[PDB]
């Protein structure tokens, strides 16, 4: 029987943004992946932390859209790791902040990179077109 | 303790949250309808396109975590949507592509509808940009 294609994937936004940010995430946790033993979602709590001191898990996987379980299993194993300590709320350790200043200067330095192909203009432009999908797009979608 | 990464102006971060923002909202529809997660959804989506793909090839163009896809491969086989190392969608499978195929298309329609014409085309111009030249410029 034939097979239907309902989603041309490659031409549909959601798949476009989705594959290019695992894309963007795995190029930056070359910085930090096998020096630290750290994974992607471990990264972002501590980026978060460092932002937010206090915050609590559930508060974190609700500002990234990130799954819970997977959100909780981060924190837990920084925990045990003692990058992060508890006082429920979260925050990172002296270690955890060393982590964070090291690693930190080289995330920014690849993100700079990554946006010199653009000119201060297109740069704009993106920003505002996510910005707008973020804030009129989202809640036309339920 | 000085702020080193200002995520709230981080593009790889804006896009992240954004992204799984959509991804949650288009979650909803299949969730709701056979409380299905993220990733297995995206599984059964490629090899709809794609049949006979594998864990690897799955990865490999969605550049998922392979441990996530083949867990998500786990958990459709044992609900029986998608059957044998070549993968393929069984009948099962195929009426919730089918299902809920439409509904994401409806929606992402709505999401999108916030652009006109050439706003859309800039958008897609601009994410182009960023994966051919901005990914190399990485690493
Ligand atoms: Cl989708
Ligand atoms: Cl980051």
């Amino acid at each position: 029987s034939p097979h239907p294609v309902l989603l041309n994937l490659e031409q549909f936004l959601p798949y476009r943004l989705s594959v290019l940010s695992n894309r963007i995430s795995g190029n930056i946790a070359k910085v930090y992946g096998d020096r630290y033993g750290m994974a992607i979602p471990e990264w972002r709590v501590i980026t978060i932390l460092a932002l937010y001191p206090g915050s609590s898990a559930s508060e974190v996987s609700d500002r990234t859209a990130m799954d819970k379980v997977a959100v909780s299993r981060a924190v837990a194993r920084l925990l045990e790791r003692g990058f992060i300590r508890r006082e429920s709320m979260l925050a990172l350790s002296p270690a955890g902040r060393q982590v964070y200043e090291t690693v930190a200067p080289l995330v920014n330095e690849m993100e700079q990179r990554l946006m010199s192909v653009f000119s201060a203009e297109e740069q704009q432009t993106l920003e505002r077109l996510i910005d707008r999908l973020a804030k009129d797009g989202l809640p036309r979608m339920a």
